[PDB]
DNA sequence: CCCGGACCTGTGACAAATTGCCCTCAGACGG
DNA sequence: GGCCGTCTGAGGGCAATTTGTCACAGGTCCG
C-alpha cells in the first residue's frame, strides 16, 4: 500500500486539522512527492481507500474542503495558509485543490515514513499526530524510545485549553490515543511520566512492532 | 500546633462535537 | 439515433458515542 514520506518539519509543525482533513493531506503529499501545487481527489477512489460509501466519501471530502479556509500552518516561526484558492469540482465525482506552492519545500526536504494502512483506521486526529511523531524515531527493525515535552505536545498538536489541567490531559488525550494506537496500528506502545517537583514535564514512550 | 492558602490528583456531570447509518433524487453513460 | 436502467454522488437528515469543560472531594507543604 502507499508509502507516505514527509519532512520532519511537517511532523513537528503546529496546526489544527480534523481526521478527514489529515486523510486528504496524506494523498496530497503523495501526489506532490510523485513528480505547481495543484492536486486532485476522486470520490470513488477515496471511498475504496478508506472503506467508505460513495455518499459518505462525498460528504467527508466536501466538508473537509470548506473547513480548510482560513487554516494556517506554523513552522518553528513562520506561518502560511494551506490553500490560496477555494477548492472546486470540474467534473462530477472529482475535486481540484490549490496547495500553497511555498509549502512544497516543507513537504520535501531528516524525514518520517509509514505506510498508509498503518494510520487509516485511527479515528482521533491527535492520535494520528502522536503516531507520526513516534514513527520519526522508529528504527529499521521497528522499535524506538523517545521523550516528548508536555508543553511542546500542547503547542504542536494545538490541544484545547482544558488539557493544560494535567488530569484532563491524562484522561481525554494520552490514555485515549495510546489505546487507539495499541488497538488500531501494528505498533505496541507503553509510556511513563517524568516529574520535576509536583509538576509532570515529559512523557517517555517505548514501542516495538508486532 | 493548626489555620487558610496554593499546589497537586481523580471522578461525576453535563454540553458540544463527531461517528457510521439511512433515504431521496438527479447526473452520466451505454445497450 | 434516442430513451431508459443502472451506477454515482450530492443532498437532506438521525441516535449513539466520544471529546471538551468545570465543580467538588481529597492529598501535600508553606508561613
Ligand atoms: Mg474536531
Ligand atoms: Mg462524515
Ligand atoms: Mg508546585
Ligand atoms: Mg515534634
Ligand atoms: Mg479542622
Ligand atoms: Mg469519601
Ligand atoms: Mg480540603
Amino acid at each position: 500500500s502507499p508509502r507516505i514520506v514527509q519532512s520532519n518539519d511537517l511532523t513537528e509543525a503546529a496546526y489544527s486539522l480534523s481526521r478527514d482533513q489529515k486523510r486528504m493531506l496524506y494523498l496530497f503529499v503523495d501526489q506532490i512527492r510523485k513528480s505547481d501545487g495543484i492536486c486532485e481527489i476522486h470520490v470513488a477512489k477515496y471511498a475504496e481507500i478508506f472503506g467508505l460509501t460513495s455518499a459518505e466519501a462525498s460528504k467527508d471530502i466536501r466538508q473537509a474542503l470548506k473547513s480548510f479556509a482560513g487554516k494556517e500552518v506554523v513552522f518553528y516561526y513562520e506561518s502560511f495558509p494551506w490553500f490560496i484558492k477555494p477548492a472546486h469540482s470540474p467534473s462530477r465525482g472529482l475535486y481540484s485543490v490549490h496547495i500553497n506552492p511555498y509549502l512544497i519545500p516543507f513537504f520535501i526536504g531528516r524525514f518520517t515514513q509509514f505506510r498508509l494502512s498503518e494510520t487509516k483506521e485511527i479515528t482521533n486526529p491527535y492520535a494520528m499526530r502522536l503516531y507520526e511523531s513516534l514513527c520519526q524515531y522508529r528504527k529499521p527493525d521497528g522499535s524506538g524510545i523517545v521523550s516528548l515535552k508536555i508543553d511542546w505536545i500542547i503547542e504542536r498538536y494545538q490541544l484545547p485549553q482544558s488539557y493544560q489541567r494535567m488530569p484532563d490531559f491524562r484522561r481525554r488525550f494520552l490514555q485515549v490515543c495510546v489505546n487507539e494506537i495499541n488497538s488500531r496500528t501494528p505498533m505496541r506502545l507503553s509510556y511513563i511520566e517524568k516529574k520535576k517537583g509536583r509538576q509532570t514535564t515529559h512523557i517517555v514512550f517505548s514501542f516495538r512492532d508486532i
